[PDB]
């Protein structure tokens, strides 16, 4: 899966880069919790001389320009600009709701290498703007995924386990840290998966210092191998603890509105355990929240 070779480690996924930690919509059980972040927009000077460290000694199949929703930021194209220079990935990303896809110009389009839009039903996107989006992608030679969602899995609870069995089938099935290998950057430092590094802060007792369960990013000779630890280590992160990986109860998906959107229900009460059991047989196992799904590859 993550390897080394020639030197750097490889990731065949993607690095995420989360252009704008707040979103326009309040998805229930959203992984990044978005809902519960303020205005936050990554600044592109920065995002590159970070990335640029980082690809001394790492290169992902293609960077996830996504957050809560990347098309709020004011200057996306010039984030996907610096994102692609630093080489970090041969492809950019941008994964989006779409809410606001209307607003992107002709050079956003000409930066992008893929678009992928997640299309929920309190947000429904019209198939006939759907179709102009694909005539758009194939105009600009953009790979273009839309995903209905059906579910959502439950990712988080204030109320945290204590039992190390249950965190650690939670992490050991974990698609984020295993499979999809969602390895995001966050001011400086690198991370096995977005819940590790969005969720302590918001626990409402005041949480820990997300840069426990991270590696800051430098570039002497250490760093490699310490990356190549870090990214291999098969040991629960602490933010496990209240976490539901791949493996929270499947609901309806919803938007939460109203105030209260933090989880504080028993961690244990909201673990789907048959399908932990599929999962610990094959971690890949499908997790239901996507009914139908269209793709309009380009072949490279
Ligand atoms: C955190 S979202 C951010 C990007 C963009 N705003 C979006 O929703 O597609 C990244 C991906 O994770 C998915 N996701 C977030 N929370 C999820 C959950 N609780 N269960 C299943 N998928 C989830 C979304 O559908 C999306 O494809
Ligand atoms: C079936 N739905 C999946 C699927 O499309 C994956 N395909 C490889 C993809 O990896 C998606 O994204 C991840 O979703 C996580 C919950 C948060 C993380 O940040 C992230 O990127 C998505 O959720
Ligand atoms: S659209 Fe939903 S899943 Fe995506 S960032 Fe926003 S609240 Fe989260
Ligand atoms: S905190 Fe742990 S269980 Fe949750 S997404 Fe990260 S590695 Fe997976």
């Amino acid at each position: 899966s993550v390897r080394l070779a020639d030197g750097k480690v490889r990731n065949p996924e993607g690095i995420e880069v989360n252009a704008s930690l707040q979103c326009n919509m309040r998805c229930q059980s959203c992984a990044h919790l978005s809902p519960l972040y303020r205005r936050e927009n990554a600044d592109p000077a920065e995002i590159h001389d970070t990335l640029s460290v980082l690809a001394r000694s790492y290169h992902a199949s293609y960077a996830k320009i996504m957050g809560g929703e990347p098309l709020l930021h004011p200057d996306v194209v010039g984030l996907i600009e610096a994102v692609r220079a630093t080489g970090i990935s041969d492809t950019v990303l941008v994964a989006t709701n779409g809410t606001l896809l209307h607003r992107a110009t002709e050079r956003f389009w000409q930066a992008v290498d893929s678009l992928e839009i997640s299309v929920y039903p309190s947000r429904m996107i019209a198939p006939e703007e759907i179709e102009r989006y694909r005539v758009l992608a194939r105009e600009h030679g953009v790979s273009l995924l839309v995903n209905y969602y059906g579910h959502f899995r439950a990712v988080y609870s204030e109320s945290g386990t204590d039992a190390p069995d249950l965190v650690r089938d939670v992490f050991d099935t974990c698609k984020l840290a295993h499979f999809w290998n969602s390895h995001t950057v966050y001011d400086g430092w690198l991370y096995r998966c977005p819940q590790s590094v969005f969720m302590p802060r918001q626990l409402r007792d005041g949480g820990w210092d997300p840069r426990v369960d991270g590696l800051r990013i430098e570039d002497d000779p250490a760093f490699l191998e310490r990356l190549h630890r870090f990214l291999t280590a098969d040991d629960p992160l602490r933010a496990c603890r209240n976490c539901l990986g791949s493996v929270g109860k499947l609901h309806p998906h919803q938007e939460l509105p109203r105030a209260g959107w933090q989880v504080t229900e028993q961690l244990a009460a909201l673990v789907d355990y048959p399908f932990l059991k599929v999962c610990k047989d094959d971690i890949t196992a499908d997790d239901g929240c996507v009914e139908r799904s269209l793709s309009a590859p380009v072949g490279g």
